[PDB]
């Protein structure tokens, strides 16, 4: 029974990282041959590094990524979902219904499951700043120490209010936008706006001019013999620091005084450009030279002979600061657009790289709200109204498409069941409590696992963003379904 | 069960490192497979170069760091704490309480245990001697033999005064600003106040002026063929003697005669440098060498072209005296920053290393004390007093939080029965006289094991910091929350 | 039981150790990979040369490299002292006394022990010649042949009288201040006076001279191509010719005749040099080098180029004697300092080293016994009249440091046991006449292995200076201490 086995890995997988859902999420930690370990509870980091040489296994990476790609949260809602799903599926294929049958059911499962999800969420506008709040604290949660919540929450809005691009509606609050610095020690109160991209390197010169107030600001890529008498050396050093002194000669004329190169540097060329106090800073990856060449308005000359004073950027400040333990160049007043890295602070590394996650999966989740503009009960309240409507439509059909419907129905249901466990209260009793409470009528009743009771989650402001649960929906209902369309493995024949 | 696998590294390491926790802390002996072996007893070396294969031990690692890192004291403290925080954490879980309920219990411990040890530490002024002098004395200990401890603590308290710096009230009495030499026998009583680097190399040419007041300090860091004709090669030779010539020329017109290289040197150039009578010091690591560069004042010149009189530093003498056997160039009048390096003596060389630690310790609390200002019993009475308090609050809460918090108790009691199990002194006996001590309202009777009883530990000056214990229990605290919050050991996918 | 692992190691160290010493040293054997054999007596190289990979025993390397460094003699009582001492404090760990309370207590019969031998120590004059030739011999004692014990004591004496350089007092009577030469066969009435130091290198050239009065001596260390045409080359050679000519008159333009280069020569260089009758010995060693230095007056020159008239040196005779088989150069009368080279003769390699060992031992003993001035019977007397005021002590005392006292003082008292079981006598009947004796208040009877009997040790020439018996003390209770603090073994991160 292959099909049997792929189920049987997916179960693993899911039961995995099942347990890494909700505030309290259990962490996990990830040990490779190299050593190396990195604490982590956000699943997408769970489902991106582990070793798996199942190849049904191998497709839920695929998922996740699509998950990561379109909703950029709810990767283990998305994956203990399809585990619960396949749960369903491989006990109905037990009682014998064809496979093809619950394939069909589920697909029209989730049709009239984001149909009821559209029908029970609510709406909100984007000036209701408790609401922004309370979206901003249930997306932040799950990583973060307790006691910074409420700061980092604050922080998040007030950015992204500030940095607030109005494009026609849509805000352009990209990731890559809002300014933090990443450094050992110290504390999250340094994630302010810093209007420009903050590099942690050292000046290579001390002498080089640490303050620069609206300097000249250029972006470069570029990396900075035979003897037959006894002075051709000699010759040879001397045209080649002529070339240079031309080269530098026409880049001042242009007055380009601060510089941030791609590549490496030499003690002779980092003296020679501090002798006119020019900044550099080597090896900038990639992504961040074109960030900084964006942030400072240099684009980035590769043919630097072609550099005009019109190529020139320029930025309000830079400073030198000794903030911390690191010194770093403490670039401030890059005016043409807000661009920035993902790198935030915290106590030590783990904590450090918890708090970078958790940061961009803040400002992921109160984009999407101010974007779709539709947020729903979390806390599994949104899985049990839908599991009901869900139930309510069984009702209605009739037929072996019945038993699928109420099989995705307890798929669906078994995801509170899981937010429950984490928190320490016992499953079953509080699963039944919120059905008998969504059978009165309301639906805001959930589980709140800081309080650990079951409590109404609109006056708790534990709400999360409707698409993000729409797209937990879909990604695990394509994630059981392709992984049920398998029959067997077979050895496929390697490309040459 | 990896959180019981994970538990049992964690209490593995606690217990191992449990030995070495006070005055008579028995000493590890650390063995590599190359068979270089060094005794030390403070536990920061104990956790640093031990190997680690298990990776919930080897977050530990990077707990010590964090703990050296702000406080510096309180290694093994913290080490213990969490080993005993493990402990209790494990029986409770046997009992049946969720592992979250735990975790949020030893949350609310140690807030109020961090407020507890707020209240009942007692104040100290920067004036009061006796009590600087009965800190470094109990941040001493551990290390420095017993004969040397006042004699140390005055040399401590000494330098610290003398070299205070008031920079606004908060003295930078830095690691790197008190002037010990290191060497093999004598003693002690070599770490006395040398306003000057001593470096441990011998000068280069015997004929080198030893004896140069108020001389021209110089700091360099740069390091010191195709034939046709019979005379080519003589040529060759004569044009590189020649700018040798020019570029010493052009240096003895700035007037340097002192001169400390970073890279190695050669007979001809050691001989010509003599000549003139130019010392010439070589292999000067970077930190050794910044510090010179700091202290003499003058800078370090990459590009010695440019050397300049006013980039010349100068000293009030330099001088080669043959202390003890190995030949040294004791330089002293460096007149601008008090900077140094940590190299102490002793009679071997693992004494020289246990000096070396132990004097580290006592400048780190006495900074510390200095600091914060304030000052809290030690000997396990800080301990027994928060876990009396803690008690209280127990007493007050209800629910199952109260066996977590209770837990935290003894946890934090544990402290003073491994300082009592090292002191030779039965535990449950002296722990309990302990309590029945601090039962009756007085608060500094501790454990002394120096004279191996129980006793008043204001009067018998064991006294800590404030701010290390702080710092312990909540290093501990995160080591225990962050090692429960493990689940399961999956293999990560290694970075290519 | 790692503890008990590392006192078997320094048990097995200790009892390896124990057979030779006394008179009758039966002597050890030092047998490598190679095949070389060193046949030795003496506990300094026994502990030197000896494979340990364990490394509680490698700490015993460096106890034994610090009583070499501080007295020069008596590593073999150390070492056998720490067994002693290491024996006893197993049985009492076994008994059930806690570790550090031995610690305690072996810290505090010692300070006991250090203050009863500088009470029962005996005050010497360094005037009185019969005492200091019984100290001579007492420690000379060992190594040698029993034939030549008289006449090596008193060549020691006479040396040490006739080179007493004044100094304030302490006179700077150096292992290197000596004159004596190796040389295989004749015998040890060679250990003569002979102002300088004379080189085991044959001359050069035969027609050299060989006699050369109020010789102008020198001292150097440096070491004494592309073709055209078909006069080129020998056009290089005239050239090269040309500066050896150039180089060798400025040379004897200063007026030297006698060089000992520091490396080696050729055939034409030697032939050129004897032309005008220059002596040249060559790889003579740093050490030797810098001592000929000092005793000829000519300091050594790199740079040959800077060679004036005032730095030559001047001897008052240089001969070549073909005393005994191998022919060397016997240079005497270098008038400017006692300079000289650890290097003596006698009948065989073996037995060569041994009395090399054996002078050095005699001439180190002497030193102290002249610088000290104090001087305790050997022969195991002092030990035991510390062992029985120790005891003395003990009564005093109370509480279970009587139980460690009392094992200090049979660790101490175990080294008569040990000086009687090589000399052929019964241990425990000898030592308990040796207690009976001091019981009735004598302090000098002891054990004489020559005359293998116990008799009165002052009228039998067996005095060991007080100092060497204190180093001996402290050591073994260093290396008692340090071993017993150890706990554990771990495995340690070997550096980068
Ligand atoms: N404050 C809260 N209390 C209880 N449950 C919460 C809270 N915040 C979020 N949740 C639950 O956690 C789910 C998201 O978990 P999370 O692990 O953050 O997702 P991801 O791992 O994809 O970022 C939500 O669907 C919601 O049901
Ligand atoms: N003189 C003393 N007598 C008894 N206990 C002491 C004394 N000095 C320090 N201590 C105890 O030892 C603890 C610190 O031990 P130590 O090993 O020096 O810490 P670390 O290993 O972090 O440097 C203190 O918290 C105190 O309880
Ligand atoms: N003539 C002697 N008769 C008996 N015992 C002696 C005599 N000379 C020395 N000893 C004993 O030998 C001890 C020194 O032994 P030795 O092997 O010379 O030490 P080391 O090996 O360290 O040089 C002294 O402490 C003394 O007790
Ligand atoms: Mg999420
Ligand atoms: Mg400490
Ligand atoms: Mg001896």
């Amino acid at each position: 029974d292959a099909r049997k086995n792929n189920i049987a890995a997916a179960r693993a997988i899911a039961d995995m990282v099942k347990t890494t859902l909700g505030p309290r999420g259990m962490n996990k930690m990830l040990v490779n041959s190299l050593g190396d370990v990195t604490i982590t509870n956000d699943g997408a980091t769970i489902l991106e590094e582990m070793d798996i040489e199942h190849p049904a296994a191998k497709m839920l990476k695929e998922v996740a990524k699509a998950q990561e790609e379109e909703a950029g949260d709810g990767t283990t809602t998305a994956v203990v979902l399809a585990g619960a799903l396949l749960e369903e599926a491989e006990k109905l294929i037990e009682q014998g219904i064809h496979p093809t049958t619950i394939i069909k059911g589920y697909r029209k499962a989730v049709d009239k499951a984001l149909e009821v999800l559209e029908e029970v969420a609510i709406p909100v506008d984007p000036d209701d700043e408790e609401t922004l709040k309370a979206v901003a604290r249930t997306a932040m949660t799950g990583k973060a120490s307790e006691e910074n919540r409420e700061e980092i929450a604050d922080l998040v809005v007030e950015a992204v209010l500030s940095l607030a691009e109005d494009g026609g509606g849509k805000y352009r609050v990209d990731l890559d936008n809002i300014k933090i610095e990443k450094q050992t020690g110290g504390g999250a109160s340094d994630t302010e706006l810093i209007e420009g991209v903050v590099l942690d390197k050292e000046p290579v010169h001390e002498d080089m001019p640490k303050k620069l107030e609206n300097a000249k600001v250029a972006v470069l890529d570029a990396p900075i013999i035979s003897i037959s008498s006894p002075e051709q050396f000699q010759a040879f050093l001397d045209q080649e620091e002529k070339q240079l002194r031309e080269m530098v000669d026409k880049i001042v004329d242009t007055g380009a005084n601060v510089v941030f190169c791609e590549k490496g540097i030499d003690d002779q060329v980092e003296h020679m450009l501090a002798k006119k106090g020019i900044l550099a800073v080597r090896r900038v990856k990639k992504d961040d030279l074109e960030k900084i060449a964006k942030a400072t308005g240099a684009r980035v000359v590769s043919n630097i002979d072609e550099l005009t004073p019109e190529d020139l950027g320029h930025a309000g400040l830079v400073e030198q600061r000794k903030k911390g333990e690191d010194r770093m160049v403490f670039v401030s007043g890059c005016k043409n657009e807000p661009v920035a890295t993902i790198l935030i602070r915290a106590a030590t590394e783990h904590v450090v790289e918890e708090l970078e996650r958790a940061i961009d999966d803040a400002l992921n989740a109160v984009k999407a709200a101010i974007k779709d503009g539709k947020v729903v009960p979390g806390g599994g309240a949104a899985e049990v109204a839908v599991a009901r409507k869900l139930r309510e439509y069984a009702k209605s059909l009739s037929g072996k498409e019945q038993l699928a419907i109420e099989a995705f129905a307890d798929a669906l249901e078994e995801i509170p069941r899981t937010l429950a466990e984490n928190a320490g209260l016992d499953p079953i009793d509080t699963l039944v409590q919120l059905r008998a409470a969504h059978e009165e009528g309301d639906k805001n009743i959930g589980i709140d696992c800081l309080t650990g009771e079951v409590a109404d989650m609109l006056e708790a402001g534990v709400i999360d963003p409707a698409a993000v649960k729409k797209q937990a929906i879909k990604s695990a209902t394509e994630a059981a379904t392709m992984i049920l369309r398998i029959d067997d493995i077979i050895p496929a024949k390697a490309p040459t």
